[PDB]
């Protein structure tokens, strides 16, 4: 067909099989989730969007899935990120120093995937799904991430870390999942400090991006929630990752 209904990419190929396999694999590796029934997880995931209009998804839709994917996360080792998820994941992979959303069962199930159904048919739409700007923000994928991110942020305590992409326009972007949901759902009773690591992209020698206006905005927002803010530059992420693997080392 030469023109699609929505402006976004459509459901990821073999979505149901992909999601089921991820659930099997996650529940094999992580013993606290050893017991989860993956068919049921898939059935609750499907329940959230199938047969529903994909511009009319609500956080309620995902509550069955949220219950099934209930999980403890070490609250003081949370790493949040904005537009730099590969480095976040490479870092937590070394020795599990922190945990991102994609280290939880639900974040691992959905990472990199797209999905949406059709009102009053039970088909998955593999041709297009709503684009958040053009069509609607209340679509299956957006609503999932807003729902699961808010719960993850509510679970954090003590010092929470966030990696931000210092190669971008808006280092802190108030429209991102981190800026629109997670910053506002950290609980000040529990969270002492949000520490941002601003990841440089920029050829070696660079500015102190902790002075960027958007980082000052983030400091202001966080400080006014009664949480302390700290920021550090990571000037050379490749050197950082190496120091994480081999800290005894080479000019770390
Ligand atoms: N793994 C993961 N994906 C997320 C998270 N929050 C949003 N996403 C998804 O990541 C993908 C890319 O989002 P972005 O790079 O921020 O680009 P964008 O925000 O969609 O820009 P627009 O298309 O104009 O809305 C989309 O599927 C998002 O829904 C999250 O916390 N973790």
């Amino acid at each position: 067909r030469w023109r699609q209904t929505w402006s976004g990419p459509g459901t990821t190929k073999r979505f149901p099989e992909t999601v089921l396999a991820r659930c099997v694999k996650y529940t094999e590796i992580h013993p606290e989730m050893r017991h989860v029934d993956c068919q049921s997880v898939w059935d609750a995931f499907k329940g959230a969007f199938i047969s529903k209009h994909p511009c009319d998804i609500t956080e309620e839709d995902y509550q069955p899935l949220m219950k099934l994917g209930t999980q403890t996360v070490p609250c003081n080792k949370i790493l949040l990120w904005s537009r730099i998820k590969d480095l976040a994941h490479q870092f937590t992979q070394v020795q599990r120093d922190m945990f991102t959303l994609e280290d939880t069962l639900l974040g691992y199930l959905a990472d990199d995937l797209t999905w949406c159904g059709e009102f009053d048919t039970s088909k998955i739409n593999y041709q297009s799904c709503p684009d958040w700007r053009k069509d609607c923000s209340n679509n299956p994928v957006s609503v999932f991430w807003k729902t699961v991110s808010r719960r993850f942020a509510e679970a954090a305590c003590d010092v929470v870390h966030v990696m931000l992409d210092g190669s971008r326009s808006k280092i802190f972007d108030k429209d991102s999942t981190f800026g629109s949901v997670e910053v506002h759902n950290l609980q000040p009773e529990k969270v002492q400090t949000l520490e941002a690591w601003v990841i440089h992209g920029g050829r070696e020698d660079s500015r102190d991006l902790c002075q960027d206006p958007t980082i000052k905005e983030l400091e202001s927002i966080i400080s006014k929630r009664n949480i302390q803010f700290s920021c550090k530059n990571i000037y050379r992420p490749d050197k950082f990752l190496q120091c994480v693997k081999n800290p005894e080392d080479s000019s770390c």
